[PDB]
């Protein structure tokens, strides 16, 4: 039951329901509560509390609600050297393609994303 932060420009990770992910700075909003679920070691799904809906990366990078589970959903865990995470699609592993957002909480394309950015570092809140 935890909140995703993104360090970029503040926003909490949101998957609304008609599938469009995006960032909201909004606390009480009901669509940015996830549960963080792992299959292998590192190596999670990312599902709203509020929708059942799964975060999934399509092959553009952009980042959509998938409402049934599936490879697009897997995404690589790793705790960075602060306390904050950064989410990699499975499915495009090779491609290095990360979750993140812009500053303005929109989606940032995996293509567009890379290491080093704030768009991609992630601090999971307990709610």
């Amino acid at each position: 039951p935890k909140l995703l932060y993104c360090s970029n420009g503040g926003h909490f990770l949101r998957i609304l329901p008609d599938g469009t992910v995006d960032g909201t700075r909004d606390r009480s909003d009901q669509h940015i509560q996830l549960q963080l679920s792992a299959e292998s070691v590192g190596e999670v799904y990312i599902k709203s509390t509020e929708t059942g809906q799964y975060l999934a990366m399509d092959t553009d990078g952009l980042l959509y609600g998938s409402q049934t589970p599936n490879e697009e959903c897997l995404f690589l865990e790793r705790l960075e050297e602060n306390h904050y995470n950064t989410y990699i699609s499975k499915k495009h592993a090779e491609k290095n393609w990360f979750v993140g957002l812009k500053k303005n909480g929109s989606c940032k394309r995996g293509p567009r994303t890379h290491y080093g950015q704030k768009a991609i570092l992630f601090l999971p809140l307990p709610v």
